[PDB]
């Protein structure tokens, strides 16, 4: 309700404990918001689950290797076993934000050059040992405490195919297997295994995504769930195809989970206003109502669901900002219009606003309308 008011998110009713008994709430943040005093208060009050933005990915754990950086992961893991909260551990395994070293032969060329069936075989075999040295030590490190891992993340492509990424082009499809068996292996049968993607909606990916966790499930390959990053809009994906895709994993027996939820003020592509005050009011109404629907389909599925997670804490820090493109007319003016004219666009300088909670820390629109019971 938009009656209700701005008053600071400190004192609001706290969002964790509205759904504790529906999924958990969780946050990705970065260390230095450890740091904040107002990011402090917003997640100890409100929420229950944590995942790291940044510094557990590929290349944040191991930038060069042998060397392995987790001084900046240990502080997120700290914080969430101080407040009882749970951990995601994102991601083992990613095409962006992985270190070139794991693709280069004993010559130090890229593996994907080599004609050879003879090299191609060895660098397969090496890619996938220094993928099950990954793997190993950082599960060994964490497997007490981090409860559910990204083991791998956005490997099906959106073409319906299999991204033909580096780790695909060198190792076929087994570097996925070999990533769910490592984490098994080493972290015991008590984390949990998830596969990670964006537009777990969209067809042909959505199927093509069934196709392959089914298919690897029938081999054997442990994998307990699928995780929805759910990037959405205000009017898309609709909540109808959001159920139709919840209730199709959840048959395989597969947990879901909402791993980076985000409500874009735009569109695609963006057409970003260039400041937060520049958001009319009316956008904050649209995305409380979307907010709304998306929330009680949440809750109708919530024997499906058992984690839902905001890529962020607050609209002050969302990285949905670097796809802020801003565009501008002749005049300077600038158009937000998906088709009007425009001469020139200054990418991701502009503000978007997809959380429930304003960059002054204060209730948005979009958290009356999940907190209350209507
Ligand atoms: O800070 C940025 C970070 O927020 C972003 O994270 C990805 C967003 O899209 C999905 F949810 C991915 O799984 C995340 O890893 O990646 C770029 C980084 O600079
Ligand atoms: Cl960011
Ligand atoms: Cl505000
Ligand atoms: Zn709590
Ligand atoms: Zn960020
Ligand atoms: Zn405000
Ligand atoms: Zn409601």
């Amino acid at each position: 309700y938009a009656k209700k008011p701005h008053i600071s998110a400190l004192n609001a009713p706290q969002l964790d404990q509205r759904y504790k008994n529906e999924f958990t709430i969780g946050a990705a943040v970065e260390p230095y918001q450890l740091q904040n005093e107002k990011d402090v208060q917003m997640l100890k009050r409100h929420f229950n689950s944590i995942v790291a933005e940044n510094v557990m990915k590929p290349i944040s754990i191991q930038p060069e290797e042998g060397k392995f950086n987790f001084e900046q992961a240990d502080r997120i893991v700290k914080f969430a076993k101080a407040n009882g909260m749970d951990i995601r551990f994102h991601t083992l395994v990613w095409h962006s934000q992985v270190p070139q070293w794991f693709f280069l032969d004993k010559e130090g060329k890229p593996m994907v050059n080599e004609t050879d069936p003879v090299k191609r075989e060895q660098n397969k075999q090496l890619l996938l040992k220094r993928l099950e040295t990954h793997i190993k030590t950082i599960v060994e490190r964490y497997k007490d405490d981090i409860k559910y891992w990204d083991v791998v993340n956005e490997v099906v492509g959106d073409d319906g195919k299999l991204r033909n990424s580096p780790w695909y082009q060198i190792a076929g499809i087994d570097y996925i297997k070999v990533a769910f068996q490592a984490a098994r292996k080493y972290g015991g049968d008590n984390i949990k295994l998830y596969m990670n993607d964006y537009n777990t909606e969209v067809e042909p990916k959505r199927t093509a995504l069934y196709n392959l966790v089914k298919q690897l499930k029938e081999e054997g390959v442990p994998i307990d769930g699928i995780g929805h990053q759910s990037h959405i809009a205000i009017g898309a994906p609709s909540e109808a195809e959001i159920e139709k895709t919840i209730n199709m994993f959840a048959a395989l027996g597969l947990d879901n989970q909402i791993t980076g939820l985000d409500v874009s003020m735009y569109g695609w592509p963006p057409r970003a206003y260039p400041t937060y005050d520049a958001i009319p009011k009316q956008k904050f109404l649209d995305q409380a109502a979307r907010y709304d629907r998306l929330f009680k389909l949440y809750e109708k599925l919530s024997d499906k669901i058992s984690n839902v997670t905001f890529w962020g804490i607050a609209d002050n820090h969302t990285w949905l900002d670097s796809r802020a493109d801003v565009y501008y007319d002749a005049n300077g003016n600038v158009v937000v219009d998906p088709n009007a004219p425009y001469a020139k666009v200054e990418k991701g300088k502009g503000k978007d606003a997809p959380f429930v909670f304003g960059p002054d820390y204060k209730v948005k629109p979009a958290y009356w309308a999940i907190i209350d019971h209507k």
